[PDB]
């Protein structure tokens, strides 16, 4: 075993949940260009 988290490990970890994931990583650069939280 090699890799680690291949995005499938064997359905062992989470089912339905990656991309949820991802949505939490590209929040911050999504608000970024819009307008970065700051004041």
């Amino acid at each position: 075993p090699d890799k680690d988290f291949i995005v499938n490990p064997s359905d062992l970890v989470l089912d339905n949940k990656a991309a949820l994931r991802d949505y939490l990583r590209q929040i911050n650069e999504y608000f970024a260009i819009i307008g970065r939280p700051r004041f």
